């Protein structure tokens, strides 16, 4: 219930604090919210069934945003960028969602949550190569490099940014001169 | 020499499974093996651009051919006493882009012209385009090799700056 998304916060909060390093215990999670650790399992089976959540909130978050953004902008470029922008902000402003995007708050969790979260990236992925390819149907003239190239490549940017990010210790903000940094990232593509 | 880092990457994934000072010396031995290789290019070769191009090359060269020591850069392997090591791979970067940096400057003095643009910025473009590429590398367990098409993702990468 209510209790349930105020046990996912606070496991997103420890996940960005020394805790990532560490490992969650149910028992330090249980009296964040004050609830009894028994309590706690009434709206989390198990604390893998809590990161699950947690994933699953990313992805709706992600993939939800994106298809908004192919509404409100038709151009391909501007498309671009924000997706991008998108997936740099969620970053910031969820520093422990994005230790789980980096793998490493998953380092002592189930290993098949590795496994959601590359299959997320794939996902991100294909997106990204399909509205590269759709440039040629909007402006006729499309890319002249792979998409695959071109989509991986941004991809890249933007893990390598959340990578900073988190190694840093949360200090390199991901959207930190993003507006600065994107006519350079735009300039691979073609 | 190789056989050298072959040795050690093995021993950082043994160790995954005191084992801080070893981590420790580990990080020691990427960073000397990082400086000293980066130095060495800067010997064989006058131009900038090249120069940006073999030292990325290098960096992500070195992760593909150490699995082990790619999850120490990308901090994956540091995750389980972490804190100080992960500083002190973070310094480790900073030694990359200041080096990196530096090159960059270097660009007017020797072939005339510079960037538009600050070397603060196309560094931490092109090292964030290097971490981008490990971390990747790490998660698809090793399946996204680094340099894979790299001379084709290069020309992009260099079309960055200016």
């Amino acid at each position: 219930r209510n209790r349930r998304e105020e046990i996912l916060q606070s496991l997103a909060l420890m996940l960005e604090s020394s805790d990532g390093s560490q490992r969650i215990t149910t028992a330090k999670l249980a009296a964040s919210v004050g609830v009894s650790e028994a309590a706690l399992y009434r709206h989390f089976p198990s604390k893998t069934r809590m990161f699950d959540s947690l994933i699953e909130f990313i992805e709706d978050s992600l993939i939800t945003r994106i298809n908004l953004i192919l509404k409100d902008e038709k151009d391909t470029t501007a498309r671009l960028r924000l997706i991008v922008l998108l997936i740099l902000g969620f970053g910031e402003r969820n520093p422990g969602l994005t230790r789980i995007l980096t793998g490493h708050a998953l380092m002592f969790e189930q290993d098949r949550l590795q496994g959601r979260i590359n299959q997320l990236f794939e996902r991100i992925e294909v997106q990204l190569r399909q509205v590269m390819r759709e440039k040629k149907m909007r402006e006729g003239e499309g890319y002249t490099l792979d998409e695959t190239l071109l989509a991986s490549q941004l991809l890249a940017f933007c893990e390598g940014m959340l990578s900073r990010f988190v190694r840093s210790e949360f200090k390199y903000r991901p959207t930190d001169d993003f507006e600065a940094r994107w006519p350079l990232v735009a300039a691979q593509l073609q």
